[PDB]
């Protein structure tokens, strides 16, 4: 079996490999990539996302979110408290002030440290889930506003046609906002170009390994474990590497930095955090392999993960034995 020890690998295709989405995503499973949870794809270097980023100041960030947290500096939970809409250029700024810009460090390393130890005592703003694409049009190549959508692939492996559509998200991040531990809506994939800015650090655990971290969650977030049995859908809740090590669950990290995609895998659970100020564009996508993965995810039924349009459809085909339940809690 390829990729045994499930590490985090880098691809490099060339631009004749670039061309065909799904058959590079099948190579980098035939390599054994999908194993880690999360792959890096660095894209060749003729390729491009867009001709400049010069005029994105202007983008809305509608609702700006604050991360506020909770608990102690290697098991928090944060909550969102709603900010007044500002633009990507009243974002950036405010990323840039003494008061949220990232601190004077030495390497990666260095600040991963800084991040860990003084998280909790700050509150960084996310402009995170904005509907749009920062892809020129003209880009033919893994532009993620193009791929193949979900609603296609079930029908194309199921017979089953659904209604629904799967557009990208973007998201502006500065030093400290993080993403807390998840796996994708129904296991999906993702796919994640960081378009432009500082890098962003990723924390990923296998997906043959995905219910040791939810067991330590569970030990570890015991109230809200009692309230929902998939809380971790609510994505609050962050545990540290040094948490991770002491309590043996395995996990790998990565930094991405402008110019990368990276790929989560069905059921890799990731968490992570910006190192300054930046943009990402991500969205989910599904391939023959995920669907069994649909068929097993994990639901939260408390009211609280709250889920798009879409992902009716799925539960109501993949799961029909849960929907009830889960639509109960979407109304
Ligand atoms: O439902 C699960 O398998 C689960 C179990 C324990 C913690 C979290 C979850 C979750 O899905 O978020
Ligand atoms: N609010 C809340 N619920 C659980 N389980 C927590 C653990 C740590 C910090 C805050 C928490
Ligand atoms: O970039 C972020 O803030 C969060 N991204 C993801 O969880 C993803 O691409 O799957
Ligand atoms: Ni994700
Ligand atoms: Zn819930």
């Amino acid at each position: 079996a390829q990729n045994p020890n499930c590490n985090i690998m880098i691809f490099h295709p060339t631009k004749e490999e670039f061309n065909d989405f799904d058959k590079y995503i099948a190579y980098m499973e035939s390599q054994g990539a999908h194993r880690a949870g999360l792959a890096k794809i660095i894209p060749p270097k003729e390729w491009k996302a867009r001709e400049t980023y010069d005029n994105i100041s202007e983008i809305l960030i509608a609702t700006p979110l604050q991360q506020v947290a909770s608990g102690r500096a290697g098991v928090f939970t944060q909550y969102h408290k709603k900010k007044k809409a500002m633009t990507v250029g009243e974002y950036r700024h405010l990323a840039n002030s003494k008061k949220y810009q990232t601190p004077p460090h030495q390497n990666f390393e260095d600040l991963e440290r800084k991040y860990w130890k003084n998280r909790i005592y700050n509150s960084p703003i996310y402009g995170a889930d904005i509907s749009g694409s920062l892809f020129d049009e003209n880009t033919k190549q893994w532009n993620l506003g193009h791929l193949g959508t979900i609603q296609d692939l079930l029908e194309k492996e199921c017979g089953v046609v659904i209604e629904g559509v799967n557009t990208p998200y973007l998201y502006f991040g500065m030093w400290k906002t993080t993403f807390a531990w998840h796996t994708e809506d129904m296991d999906l994939y993702s796919i994640n170009y960081l378009h432009l800015g500082e890098p962003k650090t990723w924390y990923v655990v296998p997906p043959e390994h995905g219910q040791r971290l939810e067991r330590l969650a569970r030990e570890l977030f015991p109230g809200s474990s009692r309230g929902c049995g998939a809380f971790l859908r609510h994505k609050v809740a962050l545990i540290s590497p040094t948490v991770l090590k002491e309590n043996g669950i395995p996990f790998n990290r990565i930094t991405q930095e402008a110019g990368e995609f990276m790929v989560t895998f069905p059921y890799g659970y990731h968490a992570g955090f910006n190192h300054g100020f930046n943009c990402a564009e991500a969205i989910n996508f599904a391939t023959p392999r995920w669907i069994d993965y649909g068929k097993m995810a994990s639901q939260c039924s408390c009211g609280e993960a709250r889920v798009t349009f879409s992902m009716d459809a799925f539960v109501r085909i993949l799961q029909p034995e849960r929907y009830d339940l889960w639509k109960r809690g979407q109304d």
